[PDB]
């Protein structure tokens, strides 16, 4: 019936409905970073949040979007492997029911708790539709979350997830700044890939950092409480939203450092 995440609609089933799930560029992908080549050309990346505006959570059925406002160049990406500025339209989560799991890609086999998705779209394509019909319409900063310390910044969303608990419910969110989301330092990995839920598409440049960031065990829980089902509906809680890692095939991972 529709996907998910469970036993009859996961991952392994998305392909009856989405042929692409098996294509040559899908994401994740575990980073083997003994393979990954360093590449000098490579640029840091910029990354310009200072007037980002938040607006509205929503809970989709499969994770929690925050959104924010892209009608101007307001919260953009531009530099590393890019061309052109990227516009972010929304950041969300995948997570895992215990503490050894989550994340989607792997680095080296290892699973972090979870994984947090920055979405930005290429401005040259005018808008989020057309943007995800091009091989390089999108770009995915990926952050790694592991338990150990609170994340100060994380706080606001976390306290808000109580009034988005079912599908779709949403919240206005007003003033989130995601800067508080950032590790220290912006090295990363980056590789050609795709959406890592339906549809699919394989118009995604990654960017992955090789820093996680740390949450703390009682801000992961929160997550966890959040549920897949519609309000009225019996309960199913939101735990495992993530895709397992997929064959690399013809790419290879460059590294930003040694
Ligand atoms: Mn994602």
């Amino acid at each position: 019936h529709h996907w998910g995440y469970g036993k009859h609609n996961g991952p392994e089933h998305w392909h009856k409905d989405f042929p692409i799930a098996k294509g040559e560029r899908q994401s994740p992908v575990d980073i083997d970073t003994h393979t990954a080549k360093y590449d000098p050309s490579l640029k840091p990346l910029s990354v310009s949040y200072d007037q980002a505006t938040s607006l509205r959570i929503l809970n989709n059925g499969h994770a929690f979007n925050v959104e924010f406002d892209d009608s101007q160049d307001k919260a953009v990406l531009k530099g590393g492997p890019l061309d052109g500025t990227y516009r972010l339209i929304q950041f969300h989560f995948h997570w895992g029911s215990l503490d050894g799991q989550g994340s989607e890609h792997t680095v080296d086999k290892k699973k972090y708790a979870a994984e947090l998705h920055l979405v930005h779209w290429n401005t040259k394509y005018g808008d989020f539709g057309k943007a995800v019909q091009q091989p390089d319409g999108l770009a995915v900063l990926g952050i790694f979350l592991k338990v150990g310390s609170a994340k100060p910044g994380l706080q606001k969303v976390v306290d808000v997830l109580d009034s988005i608990k079912t599908k779709g419910k949403s919240a206005d969110f007003t003033n989130f700044d995601p800067r508080g989301l950032l590790p220290e330092s912006l090295d990363y990995w980056t590789y050609p890939g795709s959406l890592t839920t339906p549809p699919l598409l394989e118009c995604v440049t990654w960017i992955v950092l090789k820093e996680p960031i740390s949450v703390s065990s009682e801000q992961v829980l929160k997550f966890r409480k959040l549920n897949f089902n519609g309000e009225g509906e019996p309960e199913e809680l939101m735990v495992d939203n993530w895709r397992p890692a997929q064959p690399l095939k013809n790419r290879q991972i460059k590294a930003s450092f040694k």
